[PDB]
């Protein structure tokens, strides 16, 4: 099943979450294990070299391992056995030192953490890259006006940059979150059969620290075979990412509507938003995958069956799904086409009624807040009845045209003059984005 | 990613949901389309032959199509284009008739329905097979007694057959559900660009009916590009199946617990080389059933979440279905597979079940005694006298059978032969055998 | 918490799923139990009368029961205890016959089924009512043309009735599904402590059948304390309903868009018209999926009675019923009173200036000239209608080959949406037809 | 519907998430708004006093408001209207200043945030309290041995304290998480009709800052009417808490099994018909919350300046999650501080596999005493026999020439003693408790 894979997953991410990557992660653990126990005096340095030479994914047969797993219950034991048979060919007496003192889940979880680290690194890169380009766009259109849409109904003006800044804001907060969880997530899983590490006796802590250092991972306060919050948390932040990008994709698709035509996805490297589809798809698929991870948390005792198995393919799907949305969001963010003219046109589709408020405040002071209220509802009721722009109806209004010149009315009914804090929001958002950098 | 695929998916099911299977479904649609339109006078019979010759999945390159899809937004257009370029090599003037009057989703949904039918067929087979073997085991152990477990606490007796009968019951109801949705699910998706089928003019219905008949699919009251209840219902029943097998998997894992050791998955004393009994007899099969019952709910909610698809064709929500439905089918196929293995080969330890039964030293049978001593003496007096014997059987900790034998009023009302029977689990099985009877009965009724 | 309850739940449904409704369901079970065991010779007819008199929800204190439940672990034991203390006041020696031979879950599940039966009845009523009005609207607008929208882009013409017929189709299928599960869902839950019903000895089946008949419920092949598929199936179909009405609510909100303004929910103070009704439908379609998966998630219940997973069902199923009842309610309001602007629909139709109708002309000029020549000639006309931006009708009129093959009267028809509605009217017909067939 | 509410929700949490609490949250916003705008010169101080006097939830009719909402589409407009009619009775000319320049969602989101802050405060107190008592229990049983259970199968020894330390570890990580999201979650929602705040002109930022300060909330970089990640994140951590307490609840129920009988829930004020009613709540929450959480994730792609339907879906969902978790924390505390341990039964269960679960501990020692190659064979032989002629491994090894010739009766007694194969058990408890004390500050 790879037909839709190019469209839904980012190639680099798929490489990490492939059989090769999964296998390599565990093998990395095994080699690192031998290395760490050797420096503790548990394994002959001659064996360390033998093991490392066999810890290359390429040397194993996935098809064969797959059938064995179906009988083993996990991936570690069939791999360790296959690793042993490879080390036997060359240094037969080294075979007895592989996977010493460790349990299957140690290899599996640590291997996974290694893959998660490479994954984290990609996601942070793409995020920063996307935030940068989004930052520029926000500034570029910090003041090009478009109508505000509330419950899909026209509302007071807004700016395109204001909208893009909101997405920027969320992305910054996610980079922040990924940064805070990093020291929590990147930990070693080394507990042995029941997490007591008893098999290593007094060389337990020494081997553990050596092992963590070897893999450049932190040593946790204790093993976590059945405490899975670290993994679920990571998945949850990726969930937040899919959701925000989902909002972005929705907004694009609505802006690309025939009856709106204000913003468009870049033209193929009827104009269908094939990129937005990916973003919306991810924001629709991920919640379910995420609840699965939450659902599997109440893992029994020292190792749970079934609940633990449910994590295996779920976490990787989430990472892939999100990698694909980030990739697609980058494409549209750096190349979307804007039609400011059309934005202007759509703005007085309600014929200035959306700007009634801007006029109400001015005539509030020019005359009585009490009198202006009446006089304004009257002009709107008319601009609708005899259907014609509010600018005109107001020009033919004695009290109004007697208090406001033709030049004043032209300004009041100009959306570019009712942008509120639009530019400020973009400023603060872009500001914070640059602050984070450091 | 195929490491865990042999363990989590049934090989036959993966074949259906592979690139080849996906492609073939759509090509089958294309060939059938030409055929149906030819008989309506829209396509020269010479083209029909050209097209069918190119409607073979093997002739296409997945890798290439994959990259094209990333730009197209769907799978139909890149496939149709590739199909056209293949038909051009031989009969160049046949190229203009492929995919005539149809929209991308028509090919995709119909292709899917074809895959779903092959899937439905596997699932029904496996279910029937599993129900059969489960039916025999139920009968075989209709009266082997085991303690009842409530909130994981010991309760009045139950029978192993009774337990297996409940799984049988659920499975029968699912077979029933699968049967009722069949006519609803296996429908054709032919509506064109906006579901009006206007491009075919007055040849619309004729082509439609011909097409349905060609594929052996029913013609729906109308196209359903954005009315997805049919697919969500199918996923939902599969969900129910995952759930039921999940309960079965849980029960096995709990019965295989070291402190229970009453039922075991196949493969020697527990699992594999039963050397050091303590561990190793791991329930690798139950893990699959439990895994599926844990994963499926989320995948199912995704299909529910993607139902409010806008207008004539929705973007994003529709894309979300593509890989989700297949995952559900594969997950369930793997659970059915594993459930079959353990159902037909589980090991029972009736002696250990007996031993576990009086772990509470007959206190779990207090009720069975309470009713008899209710009539022999006063329901009011018996109540007092019984709580007294239990409080003692616990204090001086020793079986209730004993405490009652040393009880004047009790031993004066019930002989030693009577008390032996009252404190025997085998005599307090209630409707255990009846339940197994009714369930198996209904299972045989369904058959027809 | 009742602020949003009037807006999100249908009052009749909330009545069913209230403390009173929950309590009454269990009490109904107890009364029916005594009645059935009496006719088996297990209970004196004098006690049956005493029990029935106490089986009225009104006579109990919810607040008090609630605190007891926090210690009991379920609702049946504190209720049965309170019931016993009420029967004591009058007929003291009747107290020992209440809840005889039954376990807490028997009372709880059966009580629930009773509530689900009332709920099923409301949902079937509302659905049929909604299907009817939707049916008329479908026919009424069977041929008022509106542009087709694909990926939110303009596509070949469609009819408003066509759209509404789709929703009708789905609702018909749900009524059908609700009909098929009815015999499966409305079953009695009577198994006792461990589902063996051993406490009743040989009077087990007799009491069981009498009890099922008393409550007008079917007796299942065996008790189902930990086989929950019946409940999850029902929630699943309600899920299907929320999803369908969700699609409807989405379509309305999109048609109510300022840049569309084609359909509206029933009604300064001008351009301000928010779809408060569609909000409910979309909300339900968004909330229900999660609630449903919870029911699926709770299926692997251990042995004879599961703790935790079973507790998870208690408030979840009722939430689903209430959520859906509110969506049905709101969908009915908008279905029978939505405002249509056929004029605006026409206007929006040539927003692409006839390019959306290029296909309709392509087939005709396919025969008039060469399918090969027509193709070229048509792309040329579209490319121009875009460049010098002006309707395609015009560009085709200034096209020698085209105006030489098609009269001005012929081009006026080809570029008219009303003439490219395909099977629109047929779809509405089949859907409405099937709706009338079901009725019986 | 309050039957199961006492059992599933913590009373204090329900108070926060009640009609009264919801209403008061928005009223607090209204009062604070007037106050902030007055100091910017937009409202007469005499009106500020009139408004504040009307911003008390008690003065309004929920039933009435509920029917109005059914027509309004939200809760803010019917409340603001009702508030206005109350301020009219006394200071009629003050009515025109209420809710000035604000949109419905500003009142609603800010009101909710206020409620979430009170909720956050409860959850942090309970977590700290639960961590403390779990901390003592961990230490108290840091070395009482119980058998390890892998895939529900007996495995090498473990300690009760070790197990409890794992729950402690998770709880500490959650407190840490709650601390990190606090500055992110507690922000003001003030953007007006479309988030431009245009209606206030150049008095926008001044009023905004004054408003934030008034409510003791941070001012975000920009309004967030359709960027909901802050709320979903909070719900997500609460999800993590439900999950962890869910694992704890599961372990208790399994330890309370008749065939185990090692740990029991307090005998809150029959075979030993002791049902784990508390564990039921923890497991239930862990089962219900995932669904509620995905709902909030599902509602994130909210369109433009204000989304209909998806935003409505948040309203009752976030509160349910908070209540559900408050009920699980409550129940977890009860069992944590009062669970009964049967160390003797744990010992008995330990050699249910008759020492085979300790085979590994013997394997390493006999690996050196003799040949790692010879010991291997000799050990599998003793196990295969201890099983066949079914009798303890301690015995089978004592009748083994090579073994009894290499290890004294005193040495074998020790090797087959669980208390001597606890590995890092006590260390894990140490590190976890240590980190718990570290966090404190």
């Amino acid at each position: 099943n790879q037909l839709f894979d190019a469209y839904f997953t980012a190639p680099a991410m798929r490489e990490i979450f492939s059989d090769r990557g999964r296998l390599q992660g565990m093998l990395d653990f095994e080699a690192a294990l031998a290395r760490a126990e050797a420096s503790a005096g548990l394994v002959p340095h001659s064996a360390v070299a033998a093991i490392e030479a066999a810890c290359q994914a390429e040397r194993y047969d996935t098809g064969a391992l797959a059938n064995a797993i179906a009988t083993a219950g996990n991936s570690a034991i069939p791999l360790v056995k296959a690793l042993g048979k490879v080390i036997a060919t060359g240094v037969p007496e080294a075979e007895r030192y592989v996977h010493l003192g460790a349990t299957s889940q140690d290899a599996m979880d640590t291997g996974l953490v290694l893959q998660l680290r490479d994954a984290l690194d990609l996601i942070e890169a793409d995020l920063g890259k996307l935030a940068d380009t989004l930052s520029q766009q926000a500034l570029k259109h910090a003041d090009t006006p478009l109508v505000g849409r509330t419950w899909l109904q026209h509302a007071t003006p807004v700016t395109l940059g204001m909208k893009l800044a909101g997405v920027l804001g969320a992305l910054t907060r996610h980079r922040q979150r990924l940064q805070e969880l990093r020291p929590r997530l990147l930990v070693l899983q080394f507990g042995g059969a029941s997490g007591s590490l008893a098999a290593l006796g007094s060389k337990a802590m020494p081997v553990a620290e050596a092992l963590a250092e070897q893999l450049k991972l932190t040593l946790p306060e204790q093993p976590w075979h059945t405490q899975r919050d670290r993994l679920v948390e990571f998945a949850s932040v990726l969930g937040l990412v899919a959701g925000s990008l989902g909002k972005f994709g929705r907004d694009i698709s609505l802006l690309m509507q025939t009856e709106a035509g204000e913003v468009f996805e870049p033209s193929a490297p009827k104009r269908n938003p094939v990129g937005a589809a990916v973003l919306i798809g991810a924001a629709t698929r991920v919640p379910g995958l995420l609840s699965t991870l939450f659902a599997a948390m109440p893992q029994e005792h020292e190792r749970s069956l079934g609940l633990w198995h449910a994590e295996w393919e779920t976490l990787p799907d989430i990472c892939c799904l999100v990698s694909g949305a980030l990739r697609q969001a980058q494409v549209i963010a750096e190349g979307m086409e804007v039609d400011a003219a059309r934005m202007r046109r759509n703005l007085d589709l309600t014929q200035g009624l959306v700007l009634a408020e801007a006029v109400s405040i001015v005539l509030a002071q020019r005359l009585g807040r009490d009198r202006a209220h009446h006089l304004l509802e009257q002009c709107c009721q008319r601009a609708v009845a005899e259907q014609r722009h509010l600018r005109a109806v107001l020009g033919d209004e004695p009290q109004v045209s007697a208090e406001l010149s033709g030049e004043e009315l032209d300004r009041l009914l100009d959306p570019a003059h009712y942008l509120g804090q639009a530019r400020v929001w973009v400023a603060r958002a872009v500001s914070e984005h640059q602050r984070f950098t450091a």
